[PDB]
């Protein structure tokens, strides 16, 4: 039972779950992973961990992954979610400086994992033996896209780091573009590719059917999150938030904004709907009937499916994972599963 306030009938009705055969030992060496980088301490990945649905997030998103493309992208999955958790406690204790350095180490790992596979801050350690696999799977060309597009997202976070210490709670339209930067929109599309083992070439992956369907799957994860995620981010003085930037910016009543909230998520439906019968179209035009046409079609239409699929995924993610739960803990601003 999802509550009506964020029940979306379209996504239950025309977007069934699916799980990756993988998911059972995915669960568990994720887990044993966030143990051995000592990304959490031992009383809370025992506690909190499972209950978390990091694996599940990615496992009913990267349908059909190799197994060890699969583990790769949840680990650094199960990272972003801790980064995001220690970006928000530096936050909360105007720790700056330790903010800034690890943004300069994180900047560093990103181009240079292997040389900082053992540093000493265990956040960059993990992040760089995730992104060290990560880059094993394909030409460099892909490996430097990846490494762009995160440099801009620990840019985006700095950008919220002085938001937030300086007060400001961004405009609507300023949201709307820090959004698909904070959230990394262009991270998840990227990883699209190793999960269907090809790297595709700029005209395929920058056709405007697939780059549509890519950024409407990414925009309605972005927005239902802040639909559901707002509670616990109010309680926690977060600001960044679609609704948050209503209420503050064009006076909505908080119960307006969820609406105009939500009216917008059910939109990203209707419209990705549209656009991804010309993202199959043209998958079906690359086979022009060689070898190469045949796998760039699969290989883009596997990956279309993988953008249906992160709408069931993130959906039913919202209501199952122990991080939003915020009616269930003793201090509604700090989330038990946060150093
Ligand atoms: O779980 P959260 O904190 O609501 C969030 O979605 C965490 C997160 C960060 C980055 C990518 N995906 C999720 P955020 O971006 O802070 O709104
Ligand atoms: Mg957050
Ligand atoms: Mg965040
Ligand atoms: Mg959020």
């Amino acid at each position: 039972a999802v509550p009506p306030s964020l029940r979306l009938p379209v996504i239950e009705a025309a977007f069934p779950r699916q799980l990756h055969p993988y998911w059972p030992k995915l669960q568990e060496t994720t887990r044993t992973w966030l143990l051995e980088k000592r990304l959490m301490p031992a009383d809370k990945v025992e506690e909190y961990a499972d209950g978390l649905c990091y694996t599940d997030l990615m496992a009913g998103y990267y349908l059909g992954a190799p197994d060890e493309v699969l583990q790769a992208i949840a680990d650094y999955s199960a990272w972003f979610f801790v980064w995001d958790d220690r970006h928000d406690r530096d936050i909360v204790h105007g720790r700056a400086g330790a903010w800034r350095r690890l943004r300069g180490l994180l900047h560093t790992a990103l181009d240079s994992p292997g040389d900082h596979l053992h540093h000493e801050d265990t956040l960059v350690a993990g992040f760089a033996d995730s992104v060290r696999r990560l880059y094993a799977f394909l030409p460099a060309t892909w490996n430097a896209r990846f490494a762009r597009h995160f440099h801009t997202v620990i840019e985006a976070y700095d950008r919220e780091f002085h938001n937030r210490t300086r007060g400001i709670v961004p405009g609507v339209e300023e949201y709307l573009e820090l959004r698909r930067l904070t959230f990394a929109h262009w991270i998840w599309t990227d990883l699209l590719e190793p999960s269907s083992g090809c790297e595709l070439p700029d005209a395929v992956r920058k056709h405007p059917a697939y780059r549509r369907a890519a950024l409407l799957s990414q925009e309605f994860a972005a927005w239902y999150n802040d639909l559901c995620s707002l509670p616990k981010e109010i309680a926690g003085d977060e600001v960044h938030n679609l609704g948050i930037s209503l209420i503050t910016h064009h006076s909505l009543t908080l119960e307006e904004a969820i609406g105009e909230v939500r009216r917008r998520v059910e939109e990203c439906i209707t419209e990705f709907l549209a656009v991804e019968r010309d993202a199959l179209r043209f998958a079906d035009e690359l086979a022009d009937g060689t070898v190469r046409g045949k796998e760039l079609s699969g290989a883009v239409r596997a990956n279309v499916g993988n953008m249906r699929n992160w709408f069931s995924s993130v959906y039913w993610f919202h209501h199952e994972s122990g991080r939003y739960m915020v009616d269930s803990w003793d201090d509604r601003s700090t989330p038990p599963y946060v150093n």
